[PDB]
């Protein structure tokens, strides 16, 4: 049993809810929250900007030190950093950004990072300002992630379309 509430069950391991991931993280304090990161861990907008704002910029300060030591992530890659006030850990995952021309086949590689964690609160990778089709992102998630994933979808209209169209 876990703390996640109000989710629709899509599969054995994937759950979905219309929710603000920031407000959901603050309520649950999950072991892992996933950030929709870029390779520079520059948390300007979208999910990343909202998560970072909720940490009072402490996520960005920690991230800048990580990049100064390690250099940029790979598209499809990830790193584990602090979850600050939101979670124990934040898994920063880089999905391909269609608005930069990145290979959508890298979306499966991105979701494979989730399999290193037994339970996660996450957004749909490469959705929103990363430009991919969220219906596609949900299909790749279901077909790639084997651990227990609780998906937060900010937009009510999109949530209802994801559920209605789910095979």
């Amino acid at each position: 049993v876990n703390s996640f509430s109000g989710y629709l069950k899509l599969t054995d391991n994937v759950y979905i809810k219309n929710a603000d991931i920031v407000e959901e993280a603050k309520k649950v304090k999950p072991t892992v929250v996933v950030n929709a990161a870029n390779v520079y861990l520059k948390h300007g907008g979208g999910v990343a900007g909202a998560l970072n704002k909720a940490t009072n910029n402490a996520m960005q300060v920690e991230s800048d030190d990580y990049i100064a030591t390690n250099g940029p992530l790979k598209v499809g890659g990830s790193c584990v950093l602090s979850g600050h006030n939101l979670a124990k850990h934040c898994l920063h995952v880089v999905g391909p950004n269609v608005n930069k021309g990145e290979d959508i086949q890298l979306l499966k590689s991105a979701y494979e990072n989730f399999n290193q964690h037994e339970v996660l609160l996450a957004p749909l990778l490469s959705a929103g300002i990363f430009g991919a089709d969220p219906i596609h992102s949900l299909r790749v998630c279901v077909d790639t992630v084997r651990t227990n994933v609780y998906l937060a979808v900010f937009d009510k209209n999109l949530y209802d379309k994801l559920v209605s169209s789910f095979l």
